[PDB]
């Protein structure tokens, strides 16, 4: 058992923060910025790896892809685009929807990359086929705001949307495994997977102000956290500690205990509205960061 003991780590402003992720081997941050500017900073020697401006449109979704020393963005120009982060080399450039680009998925063995998008759409990219479109999935009825896969099976994945359901998708398979009713009459904001095998759970954000623990098995919800008094837009489990943590745009990050479901902490970082999130996939140091109205801050759990 390990106690909650919050150390800022390191704290940087900015313009809008809109997506954010860890590098799973250097101690590295990617942000992606309302402005059009994508940065990297290692946080633990607070040193600028890299900074590109992308674009003059916001850049709402960003991830490492460590295997291929890249990050991929998408953009609300409609495009993904992809850098080599050691180079600053662009090596692709394509329109991926015909709206805006909400979020940003990398299968962890296989050569696939989601993104979901305000078309209504899922669509699946295969870098190891020249970045072929080799499925869109079809049938949400609103904006796809958030695309995770099950990290316990990654030929799986979940998509949450503004028609207020979640879809499981599997890869080669046109229609959803399931489609589960969040009752979040504002829609789904962001989906994430509880990470370890004892618990067959999902986690669901609202504007609507509720969070939502769902058991993609019975299909039923487990929980409603609620607390937070303006939009949540996201809400996660955290890698190592049981622990799941939220942010909103009343700008506070909450850190709930994951088996009781109470809140232990409601941070104002001072950044006024809180956006995006990301976890140290290992547990590093219990690494979280989060990006918000005026920058990111990286934070130590314990």
């Amino acid at each position: 058992s390990m106690k909650l003991d919050i150390k800022k780590t390191f704290s940087n402003r900015s313009d809008r923060v809109a997506g954010i992720d860890f590098h799973p081997t250097e101690p590295w941050v990617l942000t992606t910025l309302y402005s059009g500017r994508v940065e990297i900073w290692n946080y633990e020697t607070q040193v600028e790896v890299r900074s590109i401006q992308v674009t003059e449109t916001p850049v709402r979704a960003g991830k490492f892809i460590a295997r291929k020393n890249w990050i991929i963005v998408g953009s609300d120009d409609f495009r993904i685009r992809v850098f080599n982060y050691n180079t600053g080399e662009k090596v692709v450039d394509f329109e991926a929807h015909p709206d805006y680009i909400r979020s940003i998925a990398v299968h962890p063995t296989k050569p696939y990359v989601l993104s979901g998008s305000d078309d209504l759409t899922v669509k699946l990219w295969n870098w190891e086929n020249n970045w072929a479109l080799e499925q869109t999935f079809e049938g949400h009825e609103h904006f796809v705001m958030c695309v995770a896969f099950n990290p316990k099976d990654p030929s799986t994945f979940a998509s949450g949307c503004l028609d207020r359901t979640v879809k499981v998708w599997s890869l080669g398979q046109s229609t959803p495994n399931f489609t589960l009713t969040t009752g979040q009459e504002r829609g789904v904001n962001y989906v994430d997977y509880y990470p370890l095998p004892d618990k067959p759970y999902m986690i669901t954000a609202s504007d609507d102000l509720t969070i939502k623990i769902w058991d993609y098995q019975t299909k039923s919800c487990v929980a409603t956290l609620e607390g937070h008094m303006s939009n949540v837009s996201f809400a996660v489990f955290h890698p190592t500690l049981p622990i799941i943590i939220s942010g909103s745009e009343d700008g506070t990050l909450k850190i709930w205990n994951s088996s009781t479901y109470k809140v232990e902490k409601t941070l104002n970082v001072g950044l006024e509205r809180s956006w995006c999130i990301a976890t140290h996939p290992t547990g590093r140091k219990n690494y979280i960061a989060s990006g918000f109205d005026n920058g990111f801050t990286v934070l130590s759990l314990g």
